[PDB]
């Protein structure tokens, strides 16, 4: 309590054609042809879109507890990072609007906005915003993990504590999930879910009398 | 919300005479003498004392979001790990009792119990309980960082995300602080505070009429 969390912009969301690859392995789509060719295949009154550090003020200064993304006026991060705490941005209180403890996700100022859906076999990029480091794109080939309610992509990459909430993007620069909700395998490997919810939409119209 | 956090015992608190040392450097107290010698110097109804993983249940199973310590019936962890969330242990709800956002600390079921105070120049051990790994003692020589309200010990050691709340102990096996509230230096080095509060004590006696 005590509006102890604040936000600070760090980067914009995009795919980087050349970013470092990391992982024990690579998934590469090859196209083979008959001909014998083989080929490798206005200022808006809204928070600036992008990636932000989430910062908790104590005695040592501001420590980064996680990362989130503004997209269409809505701030998206992980449930475990904020547990619904108000977030200060430009002296304004941001209140939580929607949360999924199961998927480990939370949005502030509206419903989930991300539309990306990861396609098995494709490589993705995590835009890792580690405490005290410049943003960095990391290309990786996710596996899948088998859950109730469907199958989920799963990334085997280790980042510093505080990196949870960094977005995962596909080749069009669309966000397919957030990184940082994971488990550790018996062989000692950390794997993060590609955490993603359906984009929200308008319900039926209400009315009222409270002026 | 939804008692999504639970605890699981992982280890007991002790100094390990031989544990691995880690860090760019070592602080070693030498005693020199006149003689020319030089020398290197009942079951209780209370949660079992020790170190516990803090686990959040989602779709991938139980992910470790932090670590804390039971001592004298009180559970001690970091504020950023739970932000005051109820904790489930053996089907019982544990409610938070005291918290310090500035020191990044929280206790459940009573006031802070730890009595250890780190002494400049001494080496300490972090009992690192990393997600999916066995507990491990790590000996390190803390530096100091200069803050308001006094000087704080500061440890330059990197552990996996989820390790915050692991206790730091002195040579007598007394807890001098918890690891995992830190900042990152311009050279890219992570340093954690030795986070510690004064042990609590009984106040003046009240009375009442609410039977
Ligand atoms: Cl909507
Ligand atoms: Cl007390």
């Amino acid at each position: 309590h005590m509006a102890d969390l604040s936000l600070e912009k760090a980067a914009e969301v995009s795919w980087e054609e050349e970013a470092e690859h990391s992982g024990a392995s690579h998934n590469i789509l090859v196209e083979v042809q008959d001909d014998g060719t083989m080929k490798i295949k206005v200022l808006w009154d809204t928070p600036s879109p992008g990636i932000y550090r989430i910062l908790q003020r104590g005695l040592l200064g501001r420590s980064q507890v996680g990362v989130g993304v503004f997209q269409e006026g809505v701030f998206h991060t992980m449930w475990h990072v904020t547990r619904g705490a108000v977030l200060m941005y430009q002296g304004k209180r941001l209140e939580p609007s929607w949360a999924s403890v199961k998927k480990d996700l939370i949005s502030y100022g509206g419903g989930w906005r991300f539309q990306g859906s990861w396609n098995a076999g494709e490589e993705v990029q995590v835009i890792a915003v580690e405490p005290g480091k410049n943003p960095k794109n990391v290309q990786t080939a996710p596996g899948t993990f088998k859950t109730p309610e469907g199958e989920v992509g799963a990334i085997a990459l280790d980042f510093k504590p505080g990196t949870a909430g960094s977005p995962i993007v596909n080749r069009e620069g669309k966000i397919v999930g957030l990184y940082g909700n994971g488990v550790v395998t018996t062989s000692g490997t950390y794997v993060s879910a590609i955490a993603q919810a359906k984009a929200s939409q308008e319900g039926p119209l209400p009315e009222i009398e409270d002026e």
